[PDB]
């Protein structure tokens, strides 16, 4: 019903403050915004699928493990045989969070070959990473797949930017991230990506819908002319790292459910099933629709 | 007066039992058998340097920085502008270890323009080991420089088999691993490298010495026909994953700082300072100078 496309890999997430350099400590965890939308999508109780490649390794029979607890389809997830699976340390805590992506993976060399086109044709949505594009074969594999299905499918697309990914090929960035948000029926992104972007004479819009967050404070809905900002429910934050794709994640089971753009009732779900998510730990923060029913939000669209 | 040349990493150590797949926790430290023997070299009191290449990343600034603060002369560590620092995770408990590699990184990545020619004047003996081979162009950067240097600075070849490393290519490693061997006056191998070789046809023997390695059972030394065999310290081990390296750095001072090859003596300080690196955790085990005066068969050496 819904299949994403994108980066999967292993997070080495810093267990104390401070610096890469100094932090002692990581802990693993499943990662990658596309695996992190497919799990979301799955709790909210719709079927899912991803479709991406880890390499034959430990960490790669670790991220299907724990996909596959999630109930999201990996039959579309390729081990590579020369790559090994991606991985990225990372430090979520302080000031100025960073990171450290390793680029010579299995989910930056994904072929034509590679891809079940079985799963990628049945889906009514196909998400897709932004990240994921930062480097070939799995760029052109991604646009070329993206192009082919245009029209069959409604197209998401997170701008998710990530700058460091692009260094010393800023050009091709603005033309492939433009490239890609032409295709797109629904987009993502940020209001710094926003301002970013058009800055760069880029416009951040998606062809039926455009979802502008804009931080703790709330989201922003565009339908053709009609713009809706929405403020963010009242919550004590235990952690923030799930929300944007968890938000992602209700937006995309919200469009899926109702028939007609009721950016009321949508925009209602989507800051509803991020809110909650706040309350849990890790990149794969939504809430199960078991725990969304008691909310009169959800009941509409779940 | 003595400099290594080869792999410099992050060791990514699994802090509790089981496979790479479930292991949850990873604790960072220096690795690298070059980088763990330079180290010995500089605790025992001799000036060392480390010939490598790490990313410009904040993993490369850690080993860097860890280096210096041993005393390591780090000035031949070049930073890659574009491979990350290499990185490799392991589980070392269990009787099945085991480790994943990363392999397209900045150790692998190194040419003859990265080489400091100076800090290689100044050596009287040069390091290097096999699992830099591994991968080009780093393979035939050293393997040049060794070409070069040899009959001006004694080579030391730590046969360090990592099987793993190359799969699709072993009738290579068979060659470089010859080639490499024949280069050396000095040549380190454990008895189970020395058969493995020995059967493909290849003699694992230094022009020098050669110290064949029995694990627990202690080692033995070779000059020409003249063997002498080295019975373990009799010790409890703590930790003997430096051992090795704590061995090597051993073996290098002894023959730097002994007059002639006198096995003995050369036997019992290598011996003791094998022995006593088992006392101590991590890849660097090897005892200061300082906890040695203690010793007569250090004393002599020291
Ligand atoms: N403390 C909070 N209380 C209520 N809702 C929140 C809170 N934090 C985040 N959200 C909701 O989740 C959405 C996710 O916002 P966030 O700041 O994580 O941006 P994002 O889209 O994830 O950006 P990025 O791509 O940089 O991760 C917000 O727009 C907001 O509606
Ligand atoms: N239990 C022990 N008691 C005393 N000495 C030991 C013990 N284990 C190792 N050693 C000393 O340290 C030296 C290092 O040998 P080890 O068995 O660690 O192989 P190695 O040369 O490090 O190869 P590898 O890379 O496979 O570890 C030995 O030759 C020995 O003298």
């Amino acid at each position: 019903l819904i299949a994403s496309i994108g980066e999967l890999l292993i997070d080495l997430i810093s267990v104390e403050e401070g610096d890469l350099k100094d932090v002692r400590l990581f802990e693993k965890h499943p990662g990658g915004a596309p695996a992190n939308v497919a799990v979301g999508v799955s709790r909210l109780g719709v079927k899912s699928s991803l479709i991406s490649k880890v390499g034959n390794d430990p960490f790669g029979e670790y991220l299907i493990e724990e996909l596959s607890k999630e109930n999201v389809d990996t039959r579309g997830i390729v081990k590579d045989e020369k790559k090994h699976t991606g991985i990225v340390f990372v430090q979520l805590k302080g000031a100025s969070p960073s990171f450290l992506l390793y680029d010579d993976v299995a989910y930056f060399n994904m072929t034509l070959n590679d891809i079940n086109w079985d799963i990628v044709e049945e889906a009514k949505i196909v998400n897709f990473g932004s990240v994921i594009l930062a480097r070939n074969p799995s760029r052109e594999t991604v646009m070329k797949v993206i192009k082919k299905i245009k029209g069959s499918s409604l197209i998401a697309f997170d701008v998710n930017l990530r700058l460091d990914l692009w260094r010393g090929q800023e050009e091709e960035m603005i033309k492939v991230l433009e490239e890609s948000i032409k295709l797109a029926d629904i987009v993502k992104a940020s209001e710094e990506e926003v301002l970013y972007l058009e800055n760069q004479g880029v416009e951040v819009k998606g062809s039926m819908l455009t979802a502008i967050t804009l931080g703790p404070k709330g989201f922003r809905l565009i339908k053709n002319e009609t713009v809706v900002d929405v403020p963010s429910y009242n919550v004590n934050p235990l952690d923030t790292t799930g929300a944007g794709d968890a938000f992602m994640a209700a937006l995309l089971v919200g469009i899926l459910k109702l028939k007609g753009l009721d950016l009321l009732k949508l925009g209602k779900f989507a800051n509803l099933v991020a809110a909650l998510s706040t309350q849990k730990r890790g990149a794969w923060s939504t809430p199960r629709k078991d725990e969304l029913l008691k909310y009169k939000e959800a009941r509409e669209v779940l």
